[PDB]
């Protein structure tokens, strides 16, 4: 419910940004949110990242600890540059010898203030010669179309590129209007494509004491932990680390709304999701309180699986001021600096 | 009273500590800001804390806290000289941003000594090298003589000592406490000073009663202190000399392991052997630090006290320790860290 | 030949004191070479390492300079284990953008002061757990694998030296007993045809250029750091391949190791005439230095040359002493079970 | 001159790295030479040593390799505290059991951006607790008077001083140069010293002359050293005939200045100790022809007639600070160059 405590980490945003290269992180003290962090790279990409662990929170605290030194090694925002930092940052974790376990969720957020066409299905870009996220869960089939921005009216202030890059069972929606979609696919049990590619390598799924792991420990058939189920004596990756890379454009006004599995748990439907999600509000001055909601009524279904949520609101224009706070009921952190206002909370 | 609320901000510190330098005042959002502990890149062995009570304003002590350590980097050593090159940098600045004047100053550096030099030594204060008085004699106590101490024969400089640095500009006290026996740190720069009034009058300073106070113009309830430009060698009055001074006094002393720094704001008292009573018969410890600060701004409010209150302590541990904590809370203003050889605790309430 | 050198005396003394020690040695060229370097807990283990650059030395250096840090990463030394850090250079290698890439020979030698048994062809050892011997796959006769029991055998009564060499490239390794010698490694090239289906089978195209072969036309080796613009980073499969061969074999005191550049076995090029001539070559547990210095003075053979010859010795050991000096620059160390020595052209 | 060199540049990265190294050379011959050395937790304070010994090349390689333990211990760096080490220097090789044979001259150098102030004997720092006599006055030259020398307020050196420290023990010289200026730093330990002498004889023990000059006992070529232990406090000597106490001076020098030190072979020929301040004022006031100011010094000393072995050491107090770091040892005869930061030093033997 209602909050009491709260402090401004502001200085220490201010000195970031004024660097080009930060990272704040927002870890309960099994889940650890970066909540917001800058390449060296692009002073217009922001990248924001979740982590949810299994089996101890020490894979995730690791992940979500080096990370940024490993993206500002992209030489591209792109799927290839994306997916090899992964495979390398998943090999640097099994030097660094932890209980192996950790989903994972980046964000990457662009803003362009006058972007070109590109080829596009609904609201998603085709990158090269495809199948759509949409067309992922349920959703119909349907026709790509060279989109021209130059032309669009929407995108008379610019637009918002997101590339998502998915490995687990994390969640990513974008909210536009009164209108909510998934940004990327779980990569669970409950996928056929995922069971049968694990199935089809000679991996083995039982149900253990309630729920299907593979092998019998793996709650995900993609995660960054477990190399006892990657190849090394197996012949072929059964979890696999190999990121999936998505990408969005987004308008001004739509907002980014990701959590960890506990915070999209207790929904009849996956179609529910987003009719929950594209039913609350979410303003810029009240970016935080829905994140802190978020938690708050994932927990009045019973869960209580970890619970990590993410808002931020796309804005029409850069803001000179610069605020950054944390507060406590779960842990919440807000950001408002120069083209985001965003936030994430984390019931214990 | 009794603490309710709190927040844990331990991986702002675990990542200072491994950038090398850091910063961390604790302010009350009056007049006074607490830089309750800070890091200075190349000194790995000394930590700062630092005390600034504005004066008509939070101006000049924000200010203060804000820069504070933006100079201090600018050490090429841990002088009086060193140290009193950088407060007049800091004065000159200060004005540069012209706001209203008003900041005494109380600025601790510390650094933990494994086998510590020999040294000339009038209990417990050390003497610089190259006509010495002490803040014992100078509070008018009993004056001993100057002494040399030989720490390879020392039982009790055993597992090390902390080099003690003090910066006083203004009211704020540093007492340091070892076992039953409390020592100041430092001489109020007050009109109670036979030698900060005769030198303010002797400039041609004139102080005078206002309001049952006697201020320095009338304005300045200190001798000493940071902006308070009017008063300075400033401009207008073409004043041949600073009434008020930004002139800090420095003074050097060491510790041993299990002695606590104790150091607040001129509102953290109102009794000066009852200060030095009070400090020596407190309960100091590890894990009570953070008690012994805020029952500290308590004990003055239940003194009746009406000024700024801000409290600091710091228990000197034996060895150097590998854990590390950060807690900011209230019940009045608190934050507390516990890293290496460093258990540091403030308090404020408006 | 021998006008000047130093004593990095102490270096290798304390060095040596804290279990971790790469020293390398390079021209003042292109390759570079870890003469010697220990890794933190292995006491009875060495590592030596050449690296081979391909356009422009930046990148064998860094290969050279970082190698340690994750050889000091590796859990058990073997086959899995070793290849599991090649595939890890090769990325840091990257985010490190250097142009070219380069070859890489990595020696691990180990002393069994108590041996057991292995099931072994010749002098090579066939990992527990389908074998294709070195010797075979240089042209030598295919023979029978054989349990060999060196707990009462006389030959192994003063202990034995596990050998492993990683492979990526063209380098070469040899060990030499006697006035016999054999080989530990083997070049994976395109003259290879095995080596060569590896790359058209993933769709890479072989094309002669100026009067050589090159995979793309653009690079001439199929296995080694770099060259990623033919490396899996639209590439969907590794061209070039970073992937180590890595073989294990065991010697006898009193045999020595004997590794080189390319440039070192440039022209003889009759895997038998390399062999021979480090047969006939006399090398004493004092003359390891002339040895190294000789082979690249031999390479006067018309010709970028590296040499890395150590005789393994019968005793515990003698003690410190690190030696650098040179005419062509040179390397040498000398502690516990250790007589080293490395060489470079100018 | 030179015809063949070798940079050990990486050894000198990789040193600078870390806290600490000590690059002692060698060879060509009882003299040993620390060029370059760095304290742990002592950065822009730098040392310089030198061991000459007589019959023996042992006791003086024991102190050259094992000389940086021992500094390694000073709780700071004064009178007190390096004669404190010398003890345990002389006493730890006395149970080394070596044939016993060597001189010491160190060179401690500091420099401070932010220079305070002194009681100072035109140069030479005054040490706090004042009878202070030293050097200048000791080798017979104009009194000057003790001022109060305020650096802050010095027009020389408004970007800082160079403080130098100089534990000397035995025949080794040590001098300061300064434009056309050449002073000492140290006063020889000889029968010559009337103190020295004076100290000795009044000790018990006898100087005798044998085999052409005299030697303390009839064995020792000067009255300070390490080894000689049959004159050190079995006859009941309770006094130290050959003391291991050294003569422990300080001086200040500006940003332009230079150190320059030799065995006692390097100035052997010189018809006074004034000569040869006067030649080394002749020598490039250095900037950076370092290395042939030692060179120079070794053959000219060999020009003179060489007799004892030779080794010689300048270096270079730069009026800034560097990051181009060079090491060069090399063969014109043995010679070592070192350029590094504030440094920028000279080694070089021969026999």
């Amino acid at each position: 419910m209602s909050l009491r405590h709260l402090y401004i980490e502001e200085g220490r945003t201010v000195c970031a940004s004024a660097t080009s290269r930060n990272r704040r992180p927002t870890s309960e003290s099994d889940d650890v949110v970066v909540v917001e962090g800058m390449l060296r790279g692009r002073p217009e990409t922001r990248v924001h990242a979740m982590f949810d662990g299994f089996q101890g929170r020490h894979s995730a605290m690791w992940l979500a600890q080096n990370v940024m030194n490993y993206l500002n090694d992209l030489r591209d925002v792109n799927e290839e540059e994306i997916t090899r930092q992964f495979e390398r940052m998943d090999g640097d974790l099994r030097a660094a010898n932890l209980p192996g376990g950790s989903s994972a969720l980046i964000i990457f957020v662009r803003y362009e203030k006058k972007p070109t066409e590109a080829r596009v299905v609904g609201r998603q870009i085709v990158p090269e010669g495809f199948t759509s996220v949409a067309e992922a869960l349920g959703g119909p089939l349907m026709p790509v179309v060279a989109m021209n921005f130059r032309r669009d009216p929407r995108a008379a202030k610019g637009i918002y590129t997101i590339h998502v890059a998915s490995l687990g069972n994390s969640r990513c929606v974008l909210k536009s209007g009164r209108t909510a979609i998934h940004l990327s696919t779980p990569h669970t049990a409950s996928s056929h494509k995922e069971r049968h590619r694990v199935q089809a390598a000679g991996g083995v799924f039982t149900t253990v004491n309630g729920e299907l792991l593979l092998g019998g420990v793996v709650p995900m058939t993609r995660a960054f932990g477990s190399f006892d189920f990657k190849k090394g004596k197996l012949q072929q990756d059964l979890v696999s680390a190999v990121p999936d890379v998505t990408t969005f454009f987004a308008y001004p006004g739509d907002d980014i709304v990701a959590g960890t599995a506990g915070a999209f748990a207790h929904f009849r439907s996956h179609a529910a999701i987003a009719a929950a999600i594209a039913l609350y509000p979410v303003s810029p001055e009240t970016v935080l309180d829905a994140a802190k909601a978020m938690v708050v009524n994932a927990k009045r279904r019973k869960v209580t699986k970890n619970i990590s949520t993410f808002v931020r609101h796309l804005p029409e224009s850069r803001t000179r001021s610069q605020k950054m706070l944390e507060g406590t009921s779960g842990e919440n952190g807000e950001e408002d600096f120069s083209i985001d206002r965003t936030n994430e909370l984390t019931q214990a």
